[PDB]
């Protein structure tokens, strides 16, 4: 109850900034998350013992893959923490509880492969979940862990508040399917530009939380350049393994997944910044002005990939 988590001074300060890197000390990441729940939500929103037990079972259900691993879960939660802390009054009590949990759980049991590859492989998950295949699985794994004995961190909510929190989590995790981001962001662009955007409308709040999810999920593009560049190596380690597995099913992979087209990464990064990331952070900044540092850092990283192409690195 009177047991605050405290970080060393440098982390205490930098954890409040959008561009914080959680560091290479895995054993500090649970403490970093609890710190963030305690400041974002309150020391009372979860029983510490149940929260620690939930965090450790979540960690165990992330796999040893290059990118979609436990470090990604905690990194995405931190980006959400920074959004929430910069927008203190915009979010409900249930939202603050659900959203850091959603981010921690949003890639549970990821195997390092896309929805596309599961469907070409004919994986059993592609028969159970015909769209947003991995994202429905990540949600199913979150509910499984919530039901383990002594892992119900929501045990003190009413029936209807529990239903509401699990719905915020389900929609927040589904929204991390980038296939859904394009049309979510177009509707938010139109809604904002015609002045129809209404944060009392639940279906509008859902769209805004969806965009916050894409923003936190893609947040490697918002870090200092060496973090961005080193994270991209892990991203391609996965893409290129998927490509290899496409070649084993007799399917030429897309160039993004073909390690033989390593050469064209820089231009592929530009496309991604221009088509996905910059538009994501631009619309987020229109809706939630205090998130502007995410857009500014993304633009800085776009300029770094432009320097790589000009062989200035
Ligand atoms: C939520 O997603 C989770 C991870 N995923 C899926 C990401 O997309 C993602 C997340 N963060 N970042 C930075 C990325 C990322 O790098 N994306 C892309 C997207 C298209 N490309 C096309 C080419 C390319 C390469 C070589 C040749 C031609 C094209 N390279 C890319 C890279
Ligand atoms: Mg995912
Ligand atoms: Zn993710």
């Amino acid at each position: 109850g009177l047991m605050q988590f405290t970080l060393p001074v440098r982390l205490c300060k930098e954890i409040e900034l959008f561009h914080f890197d959680i560091g290479p000390f895995e054993n500090m990441w649970p403490g970093i998350f609890v710190y963030m729940v305690h400041r974002s939500c309150g020391t009372s929103c979860f029983e510490l013992e149940k929260l620690c037990r939930f965090i450790m079972s979540v960690k165990k259900n992330y796999r040893r893959v290059p990118y979609h691993n436990w470090k990604h879960a905690v990194t995405v939660a931190h980006c959400m923490y920074a959004i929430l802390q910069n927008n203190h009054t915009l979010f409900t009590d249930l939202e603050r509880k659900g959203l850091l949990i959603a981010c921690l759980c949003h890639d549970l049991d990821h195997r390092g492969f896309s929805n596309s590859y599961l469907q070409k492989f004919d994986h059993p998950l592609a028969a159970l979940y015909s769209t947003s295949t991995m994202e429905q699985h990540h949600f199913s794994q979150t509910v499984s862990i919530l039901q383990l004995e002594g892992h119900n961190i929501f045990s003190t909510l009413s029936s209807s508040e529990y239903e509401q929190v699990l719905e915020i989590i389900r929609k927040a995790i589904i929204a991390t399917d980038l296939a859904l981001y394009f049309g979510n962001r177009k509707q938010l662009e139109e809604m904002y530009q015609t002045g129809s955007l209404n944060l009392n409308n639940q279906s509008h709040r859902d769209r805004v939380i969806g965009l916050m999810m894409t923003a936190c999920d893609l947040c490697s593009v918002t870090k200092l350049w060496p973090v961005t560049k080193l994270t991209a190596n892990d991203i391609y380690a996965e893409f290129w393994a998927e490509g290899d597995e496409m070649k084993k099913l007799g399917i030429q992979p897309i160039p993004m997944m073909d390690r033989d087209k390593k050469d064209e990464v820089p231009q592929g990064q530009l496309g991604f910044y221009n088509a996905v990331a910059i538009p994501c952070y631009t619309t987020l900044t229109q809706i939630l002005p205090p998130t502007e540092p995410l857009l500014k850092a993304c633009r800085d990283n776009l300029s770094q990939w432009e320097k790589v192409i000009r062989g200035e690195e």
